[PDB]
């Protein structure tokens, strides 16, 4: 509905980036979605998210959740709801958000667009 980007939760990659919030429950849009070189192991899948106001590209998804985005019901432009994620921080400083349980609360044809003109968070 109207005031598309007031379905996200504006702000959110902000605050998991640099409070290191748990506990919310964000609801973001995926931009995109696609996979990372494995070999011979279950392929993850790396999603550059939205939550109105910021980008990021720094989330991968639980490879339980991988039937997903292999069965299309996760993809780009859909809206969902992280209900549990843990960060990541690597050696070199960098943050990965490793996703483990997600809703989507509306498919990508349903949304069909980004919403709003969120820029690239910088990290
Ligand atoms: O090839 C490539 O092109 C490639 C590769 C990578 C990449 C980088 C980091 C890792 C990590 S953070 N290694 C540790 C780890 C991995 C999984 C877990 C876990 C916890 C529960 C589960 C589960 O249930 O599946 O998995 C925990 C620690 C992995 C790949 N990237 C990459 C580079 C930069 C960013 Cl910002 C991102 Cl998001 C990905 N690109």
């Amino acid at each position: 509905g109207s005031h598309m980007v007031g379905q996200l939760s504006r702000g959110a990659i902000a605050a998991i980036m640099q409070k290191g919030d748990t506990n919310i429950k964000p609801i973001l849009q995926v931009i995109n979605i696609r996979p990372i070189t494995t070999g011979n192991s279950p392929p993850r899948y790396r999603l550059l998210m939205s939550d109105g106001l910021n980008t990021l590209s720094s989330f991968m998804l639980a490879t339980q959740l991988n039937p997903l985005v292999e069965e299309e019901q996760l993809s780009s432009n859909c809206v969902c709801q992280i209900h549990r994620f843990i960060v990541n921080t690597l050696k070199d400083g960098r943050r990965v958000v490793i996703l483990m349980e997600l809703e989507v609360l509306k498919s990508a044809e349903a949304v069909g667009v980004k919403i709003g003109n969120p820029v690239p968070y910088n990290e």
